[PDB]
């Protein structure tokens, strides 16, 4: 839109979850989402600091990290660290998890120059989290505060980060349920205004046009979308999140699927056998009314298939979007996932909206 | 053997894992081990303190617990607690996990009288962890220190604990790979002598007849088996465990299978899709030699099936045992699982031994 990015942003690079045990979370997510085990950085690769496992599905990258006993790297100093992600900190990790529980620590975006991106962001009010560091004279990584204890990590290149080792053979089963990339990453905050002013201030991201108030910030080509909500008192779902999460943090990750019907069949088969659960499906009435609001974009047959899978539908102009939501990913009623597929706008980011019309249509 | 139990022990009741996120660990374990989601105690059941999920497979019960934000129960006091497991403590839980990582907090055994069991144990040198508390005038639970931060929980009745809610319908998929009960729970300690003297001292358990020294303690009917190892310096596998685990703790849980061949086929199918990995199989030579050492108990065909599944075999007198080991359950190279099936002794506990002969046969 006005295209005011203060630095060249390319696209989402990865999402990093800080966990208690990386192995168990990553394996659960791999099976439930159909993401392949692609790379690792841990004791077997010489990393005495943290255990990190990368899952991939198309362009989507989910990183799962947990801290080893500090005792293993007690003789190291930053200049001699065996960690592959220099920003990692045992104390910060444990504190983050103890406070918020399983959740996203970093929303990483690929930029043309992470060093430049960091300096420009800070010059513009971003709170530094981790300075630019050049890994193997090939990749540069830097971090600034986004909201709560969630950071925005900048990654630039001159597969995954150096230090990581590609997973081979049978250790890497080719799971794939259709998920292809991260559409949007939404955060919950107590006060939307200051959060918007802060994030838009350091990145230059423009605004992309109950119980909550929301706003979507987007890069120049609107492919990187960072929405934010705040609660509206007088009980907000966003307020309950803030309480259980102990403050602001990522609310949901919307994952684009090249075939949402296939992704939902595959995910639903695995719900009760190690996978993810979905929220209760809409009533039959929602599908009756769907025939009247999107009848021109989806046949009666495509609508029945949406009903079988509990898929929700909504639309703007230019496009339509199919979406569905999982139940919380872990113990706390905080972070959850959204599976989405957009029809139209030939594709332009945000085609079809974000389903705000479903909040209403669902209640009816 | 001498049958010196100081109180009436019945059998293993459950194993409790203290986690960062109970939901994710429990769902991963459910799928990888084929254990049904049977009961829960969390926000939906009114528990504002902890999230606890029970998985069952035959008589085997695996409990997964994680602490919610203390803020949710900040107005509670022990006399008004909403926790279903009165021994739970946010601080202790977080400390345990931060220190050791994902692992067993409690090895629970059913006794005729948990109050009596606790008092007698303490009179005999057991270090109290949690006093006897009567839940819903129906179940009594008490805890004493076993080793490290692992406690021995006594449970007596007058399904699972009160407060827990049975999982119904589709929320409980009937997974079952053949696992039926807990055979033995082994702990690693720095000094075997004092640990044996301590545990045998308060329970009356009798001794059931490289790099390590081990000893097996057993109840009267030898159905409850609590083995313990210590490292032997001059690098012990047990020493590496102690370092990564930050001290003593449960090393492995041996799970009895009513059909180890079926359990291994099912588990192996799921290894790379959210399940558990197994250690590298024995060489073909191990199976050639197996034909000569157990040829009278297992046909050539049964031996080839053991080779396909990587199952190890060993024997004493009275019986033979089939066993296999998974790779560590979580991030740290600490706790792992053992799948076992015993042939003979018609069944008496410990029939066939524990595979000590395999340590040698494997190296060759
Ligand atoms: C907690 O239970 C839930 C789950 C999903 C929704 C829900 C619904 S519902 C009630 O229909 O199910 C419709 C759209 C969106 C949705 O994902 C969204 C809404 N606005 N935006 C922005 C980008 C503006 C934050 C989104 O990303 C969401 C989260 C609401 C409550
Ligand atoms: C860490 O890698 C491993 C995995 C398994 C074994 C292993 C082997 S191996 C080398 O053949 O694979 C054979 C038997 C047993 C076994 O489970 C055991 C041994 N003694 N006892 C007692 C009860 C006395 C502690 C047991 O419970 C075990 C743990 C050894 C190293
Ligand atoms: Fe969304
Ligand atoms: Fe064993």
């Amino acid at each position: 839109n006005p295209k005011s990015d203060k630095f060249k942003v390319k696209r989402f690079h990865h999402i990093e979850f800080w966990c208690g045990d990386a192995t168990n979370v990553a394996r659960r997510f791999s099976w439930g989402l159909g993401m392949r085990f692609s790379a690792k950085s841990d004791l077997s690769t010489g990393n005495m600091v943290h255990a990190s496992y990368l899952l991939t599905s198309g362009d989507l990258r989910f990183l799962f990290t947990a801290p080893y006993s500090p005792s293993l790297s007690a003789g190291e100093i930053k200049p001699t660290t065996t960690a592959s992600i220099p920003s990692f900190d045992h104390g910060s990790c444990r504190s983050f998890f103890s406070s918020h529980g399983l959740g996203v620590r970093a929303v990483a975006i690929e930029v043309e120059d992470a060093e430049s991106a960091f300096s420009i962001s800070v010059a513009n009010g971003a709170i530094p989290s981790s300075p630019p560091i050049v890994l193997n004279e090939a990749v540069t990584i830097a971090e600034v505060k986004l909201y709560g204890d969630v950071v925005l990590r900048y990654v630039s290149y001159k597969e995954f980060l150096p230090g990581f080792e590609r997973v081979e053979d049978a250790s890497s089963f080719p799971l794939d349920y259709g998920i292809r990339r991260l559409d949007h990453a939404v955060g919950n905050v107590p006060e939307l205004g200051p959060a918007l002013t802060y994030v838009a201030g350091f990145t230059g991201f423009h605004q992309f046009a109950s119980g909550l108030n929301s706003a979507v910030l987007a890069s120049n080509d609107e492919m990187v979308l960072l929405p934010i909500n705040e609660p509206v008192h007088g009980k907000s779902q966003i307020q309950t999140y803030l309480e259980h999460n102990e403050g602001a943090g990522l609310q949901h990750l919307a994952l684009m699927s090249e075939d949402i019907f296939r992704t939902l069949r595959e995910m639903r088969k695995r719900s009760s056998i190690g996978g993810f659960d979905f929220m209760p499906s809409p009533p039959p009435t929602y599908y009756q009314n769907l025939k009247k609001r999107v009848g021109d974009v989806l046949s009666d047959d495509q609508i029945k298939e949406c009903e079988e899978l509990g898929i929700l539908v909504d639309r703007d102009d230019q496009g339509t979007l199919l979406q569905i939501f999982t139940k919380p990913l872990g113990d706390r009623p905080t972070i959850f996932i959204e599976i989405i597929q957009r029809v139209g706008c030939m594709q332009s980011g945000g085609c079809g909206g974000f389903g705000k019309g479903n909040f209403s249509e669902l209640f009816k």
